[PDB]
């Protein structure tokens, strides 16, 4: 896993962030099984519970461009530091990625499975 | 101004992408963007139901990932090619990014999103 | 319908919002079909779209409490101000009032389903 | 300090009010405040499958309009009463609620929800 590179893209990803209401940007980065790498970014709503995350973005992503498995994740801020999903994209993530699913942390990537035990499902 | 055929065909096409394994009620949409571009989703399930994501959803994120802009028309099918109108939670999603004059395919006759959602909260 | 009554318990209700991140809070209040008055306030996430709305919290309390069918409902902001349900909420009441539920509303009351003409469902 | 017998027995009851007609799988959950008092939920489902609220989420909407305050202990449970891990956005929003320390009953030893979610987005 080039996570130098997911990182990059995830960042990139960042500067379409749709955040009028906290400003706080939010990209991610995923490789798929197929090698090829799908993006997203936050968009919220004036209703905040209606705000898609990052990596619900991804997922759409992983979806619309033919489907597969996640086999890594970075998700960064607008100013590239890394991190760490929400439950709920810790859920929506096991869905498409398993407990296997590398995500991104400064200090070293974790499984999904460990960030995510005892999962619902 | 809006290619109705075209929208509609893109979602049709959009809905074979559809992760819906607890329904197995594909949905697929497609959106025409303010500078041109044509953008599309499918909805994806979750097995914790409430976490599913609607494939006009799946647009707006697929807008803001691919240079962002405003929503002019849109177009919402099932995996039939059925024309569906947005759920309640698309029509406040969708009006942020196409507001009250947003066009949504209809069998009949495209409707303004400001008619489908009156009297938006805002 | 008491419409002062259900604007009123709306009112108490928004003293209870849990809303650190705006600070807007909601309150909202419903009539169901045994006559009994449900409430429910909104509850912020520091995740944004995992926002709960007042509405949402009434649909819980009515289910809580003995199920049945919602007549009529008020939701106002923190000043006692009339407030729209998001299309969210609008999708979720139509659940469990149906088109011919009453949505307060600062001139007259309205019909859900005028509210949310030719619903998905 | 937390009699779970009490909370496991109470989410039991409160799952027979879940609205679940398109999986017929109800969820029931209690939680002890940090006054002493008991708040319970049932699952909600929608025909919109993304707009079910979950009955965790329920919980914390009673919580609210009930003096507010913190969750101690959460016990959640299905129709038959087995004992369930909340979903990832339960986690969440329990965590906003009750903190790390916050106990999720187990059928072999309750758990912190901070081991149920590491490294928490906050
Ligand atoms: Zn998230
Ligand atoms: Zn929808
Ligand atoms: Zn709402
Ligand atoms: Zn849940």
């Amino acid at each position: 896993v080039d996570w130098n590179m997911l990182r990059g893209n995830a960042t990139q990803a960042a500067a379409g962030a749709y955040v009028p209401y906290s400003r706080f940007a939010v990209g991610a980065a995923a490789l798929v099984d197929d090698g090829r790498v799908v993006t997203g970014c936050n968009v919220q709503n004036v209703s905040y519970g209606l705000t898609l995350c990052a990596e619900c973005a991804v997922v759409c992503a992983l979806h619309s461009t033919g489907g597969g498995r996640l086999l890594a994740l970075a998700c960064v801020d607008g100013h590239g530091s890394v991190l760490m999903p929400c439950g709920r994209c810790r859920q929506v993530l096991l869905e498409h990625g398993g407990s296997e699913l590398l995500i991104d942390h400064p200090v070293r990537p974790r499984r999904l499975g460990d960030l995510l035990p005892d999962a619902f499902g």
